[PDB]
């Protein structure tokens, strides 16, 4: 047939400190001439042996092409194997050099580096995201003979195989090895069905970590799981729920209406809304001020406060963070998830979005809300790259707003009756849980740390716990303690819970 094409040496991924995550591996390609074949049929079933193949069913595959030019005999084998082949010295037998991809850290950064198909072309995640980048251009070489298949000169090469680039992720493999343990642990310990474990930098808009449950090893090409290789961060939606409820703060100080000190009356932990009812889980409480609202993390609260400020300045912190909004990360395949919106929000609606049960985010936009929370109030491009150059970044909370919330989140971390599993030994640390009915649960916890400057925002989420906790705060806030308090160490992050320094 017409023409053969070269196949480039596939761009080098490594993670941000070059560490290589996936690598060109040469493999061997064999193809035949039928025509040539026929000349030596005393040689079929050896060659029908060196690839695995059955004698009979070899032999009726090659009379089948007798009038074919060519045709692939195998693909992807081993150089080695190839050359068992080249050794039998069988006529019309030929070779071509391939790639095929190699992931040394295999099912640690399945998800985000991604998979290749069998031209070697981007299937999943970064593969298929830079796949442009990554791949180059296809050797070009005129196969010429005269009227047979046997090469009869290699003329005119001309514009030859050009490789591809390397690319260096935001991952540091490093806190990816931690982030996959710790995942894949609670997983376990919890029975659970499914797990999604985000670490950004909150300063650069970087992903520093990003690990799914369950994972698959890209290095073993059958068997292939398809919800194995789901990543979930990236692609699945669900209800942040609890974790909304400091952007909802945040409209409540920016309105001029609220100041933490304020008193919200949650008394009897329940609150009528036309023929709905919003409820509270613990409804032992009367007077709460706005970080008692957080710390017990009362609905019936932070429905009134929305009543008061308006569903409009919550949507708008809400969509200005990223939440239920386009990533900008170029994915296909990602999902945008949805924040609800109105011209006139009724009363149920307000306080649903108050309290984050009528959105669907994923893990990805809810780290990347907590980033720029941390960040003083200042979102900055997420990147899966190595960002050399901090783009400016755009203020979306006002800093005094960002840092009073922050203070708040830390007292839910720290204070009576607060989130202690979220506790950072050493360091102070900010969060809040989730706990949403999907009974079927999906356990939350979002937070940053160190509180005194804000360096990394972390999301775990974990789907459907088994055991009697199944509470975001019982569930993934000691996911959240184990993976900061590695991933701080990892990063020389000097230690802030400090004598008054
Ligand atoms: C925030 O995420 C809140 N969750 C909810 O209100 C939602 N469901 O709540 C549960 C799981 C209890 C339910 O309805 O069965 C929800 C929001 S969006 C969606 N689809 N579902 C808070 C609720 N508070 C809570 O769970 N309390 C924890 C708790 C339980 C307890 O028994 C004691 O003694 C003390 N505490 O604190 N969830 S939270 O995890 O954010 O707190």
């Amino acid at each position: 047939v017409r023409h053969i094409a070269i196949p480039a040496h596939r761009g080098l991924i490594t993670d941000r400190n070059g560490e290589p995550l996936a690598v060109s591996t040469p493999v061997t390609t064999l193809w035949a001439n039928p025509k040539e074949l026929m000349t030596a049929k005393e040689r079929w079933p050896q060659l029908a042996a060196a690839l695995g193949q059955d004698t009979k069913l070899f032999a009726d595959r090659i009379e089948q092409n007798a009038e074919r030019e060519f045709i692939y005999l195998v693909r992807g084998l081993t150089p080695e194997q190839g050359e068992g082949v080249i050794a039998l010295k069988v006529p019309g037998v030929y070779s071509i050099e391939e790639f095929r991809r190699f992931y040394p850290a295999g099912e640690v950064v399945a998800h985000a580096v991604g998979f290749t198909d069998v031209d070697d072309r981007g299937r999943e995640g970064i593969e298929l995201a830079f796949d442009e980048w990554l791949a180059g251009v296809p050797g070009k070489r005129q196969v010429l003979k005269d009227r047979r298949g046997r090469v009869i000169k290699d003329v005119q090469v001309t514009k030859n195989a050009k490789p591809g680039k390397t690319l260096a992720l935001s991952i540091d493999l490093r806190l990816q090895y931690l982030a996959h343990r710790e995942l894949r642990n609670a997983l376990l310990e919890n029975g659970a069905k499914a797990g999604s474990l985000v670490i950004m930098d909150v300063k650069t808009g970087e992903i520093l970590a990003m690990t799914n449950q369950p994972t698959y090893n890209p290095n073993n090409r059958r068997n292939l799981q398809p919800a194995a290789m789901r990543n979930r961060a990236m692609i699945d939606v669900f209800e942040p729920g609890s974790t909304v409820k400091p952007f909802s703060m945040s409209a409540a100080l920016a309105s001029g209406r609220w100041k933490p000190s304020d008193i919200v009356d949650v008394y009897p932990g329940t609150l009528q809304i036309g023929r709905y009812t919003i409820r509270d889980v613990s409804r032992n409480s009367r007077q709460l001020d706005l970080t008692g609202i957080l710390i017990k993390s009362s609905n019936v609260g932070i429905s009134k406060i929305a009543f008061d400020i308006g569903a409009e300045s919550i949507y708008s912190v809400m969509q200005q963070v990223g939440l239920g909004q386009d990533t900008g990360l170029g994915f296909p395949g990602e999902r945008v998830g949805n924040l609800p919106n109105h011209r006139k929000w009724p009363k149920a609606e307000t306080a649903t979005l108050a309290y984050g049960y009528g959105l669907s985010v994923t893990a990805i936009q809810l780290a990347h809300a907590y980033a720029a929370l941390a960040n003083d109030g200042k979102s900055v491009p997420l990147s899966m790259t190595r960002v050399d150059r901090v783009p400016d970044g755009v203020q979306v909370i006002s800093p005094e707003v960002a840092s009073t919330v922050q203070g708040m989140l830390q007292q839910v971390v720290e204070a009576q009756g607060g989130v202690f599993r979220a506790q950072v030994p050493g360091y102070h640390a900010a969060g809040k849980s989730g706990t949403a009915r999907k009974n079927a649960y999906r356990s939350l916890f979002a937070g940053f740390a160190p509180a005194t400057d804000p360096r990394i925002a972390m999301v775990v989420v974990i789907d459907e716990p088994s055991k009697a906790g199944y509470f975001g705060g019982l569930v993934s806030a000691p996911v959240f303690s184990k993976v900061m308090a590695g991933a701080l160490r990892l990063m020389n992050v000097p230690p802030d819970n400090l004598p008054t320094a």
